[PDB]
């Protein structure tokens, strides 16, 4: 197991982005490898430990795949609501991802309005992270904050929901 | 198409440079290869991601590329004129630049008188934007702005351009 | 003598980790390597300089492997605590560290509790660095400072540790 | 010319450390080479410009051989105080520098009191200036201005040199 994930991570950035183009497009590839993350004790949070501090643009890449083959990206989101502190752990990673990366995630979740609110709903179904994840657009910067404003009212329902916390 | 532009994106930066050194003193690519990255349907906001994310000093080489050669910068900010949220995208990654490539393009456009006034007016011309502008000044370190402010002083009539809005 | 800790650090990370991976598994190995570090005048600074300068995963990684292996953990902060100004240059590069390894150092430390007591007893010991600890804990975005709260309460003993200084 | 400065600046930085330890082990290869920066129009600032931009272990290396060489840092600092914009393109990138790598060329000047007297006598004769010294330890970590106080504190006379102006 743990010298796997290790070699993934310390593979040239190519190599990662054609991994992953194999994997999340291979839906038998992709279920069975988050059981091989989850049989080993807490091997998951090992695998986003090594995801978080990857170049920005393999982050970007790897989204991109999820959020456009949405038959994963609900199920990928389930393992994460599943396992107790994860979420937790995705959050206190989002806030320090370099701003092009949180800009892109936004336009990702706006562009597709279920995959948005999917999302959404698992912040509460995983208990309290709404006040943190509050803080976390709270403490984004003057800029990043008007833009994500004018980004969101795209679609003002998901203004609701944003207003809805 | 957008796997060239990753494979661009993810070489060496002796072949990025190689590549837009080529590139941008054939003008007879560089247009072609703009009408490219401008059919593909939003293809050209993923080419100005990989470019901001690139080595600092790639991005440096592009620039003091363009406007000592700017029979082909005053084509390049006209397909960012076209293009109505690219020209939001190019100032709030600008903003995101490292201080000293902020410093450099500054010089860069300064020693130019021309090509300071052509990028003004296309910040009038594009719809909205300047207040971001002026903002992305207003927000940057105390002694990065006095430096700045120092720079434009060498030139009365620039710092009427910026001072008129 | 000095190549070699110049010719490590810039050795491909994975050779750095396969190189720390024998060495702290082979205690008589260990001892003789940082022998050579303390006996060589000033080299025990010119190998941590270049150690807190390394690519974040080799720092959780040796972490990882001496809190794993506290046989060595006691040694290796004896070696420090025998070389006086060395604390001072552990926590004024700590305080420099990106947040997700200073989160998984505290982790580290919390998850065993043995070896969290054991490090808090050397910063009485090295002469007044505590307040240096405390004054650098106060000095993290503040959803950070409230998380490693949030984490450290889950041993009411160690939370009373660190309130009772 | 210019291209030897960027193939310089993009090899591995093993081959810097080795172009760098052969040239300031050489005084008759120093003068030559930076001859050659000063001859050619404007390049000892793309120099610099590309030293600024290093990996942070090669600007302390670069540093550590100079102030240990000292015969020619005496030269090296008429170049950048007889270019009147040099000495400013030193201290708006030394703001800039990451905190190890300042605290670092701290600690080598303190530790060699006559060059440091002879460093901060060049910021005085060199036009102006020396405010833009005062602010920049002004806007440093507190911890790292805490730090560089009582590091500074080890040499009284040097105290009343940094108190005197």
């Amino acid at each position: 197991m743990k010298k796997e994930l290790y070699e993934f991570y310390f593979m040239p950035p190519l190599k990662q982005i054609e991994f992953l183009e194999e994997l999340v497009n291979n839906p038998e590839k992709f279920k069975e490898f988050f059981k091989r993350l989850k049989e080993e004790p807490g091997a998951m949070e090992l695998f986003l430990r090594n995801l978080y501090l990857m170049h920005p643009m393999v982050q970007i890449y790897f989204l991109e795949l999820l959020v456009e083959n949405p038959e994963l990206f609900k199920l990928f989101f389930e393992y994460l609501e599943e396992c107790p502190g994860a979420m937790e752990q995705f959050l206190l990673n989002l806030y320090l991802l370099h701003p092009m990366v949180q800009i892109e995630f936004l336009k990702l979740l706006v562009e597709n309005p279920e995959l948005f609110r999917l999302f959404f709903e698992y912040l509460k179904r995983c208990p309290g992270a709404l006040e943190l994840f509050k803080e976390i657009i709270e403490l984004l910067d003057p800029i990043i904050q008007k833009y994500l404003k004018k980004l969101l009212e795209e679609n003002p329902e998901l203004k609701a929901l944003v207003k809805e916390v």
